[PDB]
This record gives structure tokens, sequence and C-alpha cells, in this order.
């Protein structure tokens, strides 16, 4: 919860939608809730159109697994990295911004939502293709963050130690 307009970093650049797909880990976040996910993967899949279907899928501490089920849809025909996402019918698109990647290895994510124009939330992840990034790279993403006046600070590391190997 943050005071003003919602930051607007510049996102990839000659951003390459094709690139983008298949499976990513889950490094580090902004939490969303104070509860309780391991292992975080999402698996995209580019439709026909240039939606984007969504599986995120996690393990709790009990060994169960949560899924959730989304779309992600470009907001414009000007900036393909800028889409936002749906996962239930009931709630609201919300920004899925592709500030960096290399489609190889990273993915910067950011979302931001207003509370009128005087305030506003904030959200990013750092993605992977591997379970782990060197954290050099991870300090590189955080750091387009902050120039960007987002605060890194209340960031979490993603348990992907606890995990099955896949
Ligand atoms: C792991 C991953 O790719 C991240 C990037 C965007 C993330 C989603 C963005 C929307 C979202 C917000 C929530 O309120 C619950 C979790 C979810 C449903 C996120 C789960 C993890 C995602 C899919």
């Amino acid at each position: 919860f943050h005071l003003g307009k919602c930051p607007n970093p510049p996102v990839q650049e000659n951003f390459d939608v094709n690139k983008y797909p298949g499976r990513w880990y889950e490094i580090e976040k902004i939490p969303t809730t104070f509860e309780n996910g391991r292992c975080i993967q999402a698996n995209y899949s580019l439709m026909e159109n240039g939606k984007i279907k969504v599986l995120n899928q996690e393990l709790r501490a009990d060994g169960t697994v949560n899924q959730i089920e989304g779309e992600a849809t470009p907001v414009n025909l000007t900036e393909p990295a800028k889409l936002e996402v749906k996962f239930s019918w009931f709630m609201p698109s919300a920004p899925y911004h592709i500030l960096a990647t290399d489609y190889e290895n990273y993915a910067l994510v950011y979302s931001c939502t207003s509370i009128s124009q005087s305030f506003h939330v904030d959200f990013a992840w750092i993605l992977a293709r591997n379970v782990a990034l060197p954290p050099e790279t991870v300090d590189s993403l955080k750091n387009i963050l902050t120039s960007n006046n987002i605060d890194v600070k209340k960031m979490t590391v993603t348990d992907q130690v606890n995990c099955p190997k896949l």
C-alpha cells in the first residue's frame, strides 16, 4: 500500500511472446497473502489469438497441490509485453507487465492496481526456467524495481528446495 499513482516502469524491449511460453518457476515475489505455497510454478501456453492460458500450481506443507487456471490477454496493440491476466470470472483483470526477460533463464513481472489516484498496491514476481537463479541476476532484477520506485524489501524467497525433481 503506497502513496501516489502506479509506477510505470519500462517493459521488455522487442518482446517476443512466442519465446515466452512453457514452465516458469517462482523464485521471489511480493507476497499477495500471508498464507502458504512452495514449489510454485506456472505453465503458459500461447493460443491463436495471442491469448495465453496460464496454469499455476503449488504444493502445500501437507504435500497437497493447489491449482488455479487463468488467461493473459495483451492490453493493447502497441506494447506486447503489457498484458492483463484473469483467473476467476468474478475477479477484474490485473496488469501483467513483463519488465525484463531473456526467455531462457529469467523473467521479471510487475502488476499495479490503483486505490483511487492517490494510492496504489503493487506486486512483482521474479521467475526462472530453472528452480534457482544466480544471485547477481536476482539483484539486477530487483534493481529494475528499485530504480522505478517500487519497494523490494517485502519480497520473499519462494521455497524451490523442498520440492520434487521435475
Ligand atoms: C508463477 C507465476 O508465473 C506468477 C506470475 C503472475 C502470478 C499470478 C498473478 C495474479 C495472482 C494474484 C493473486 O491474487 C493470487 C496469485 C496469482 C494468481 C499469481 C500466481 C503466480 C503467477 C502466475
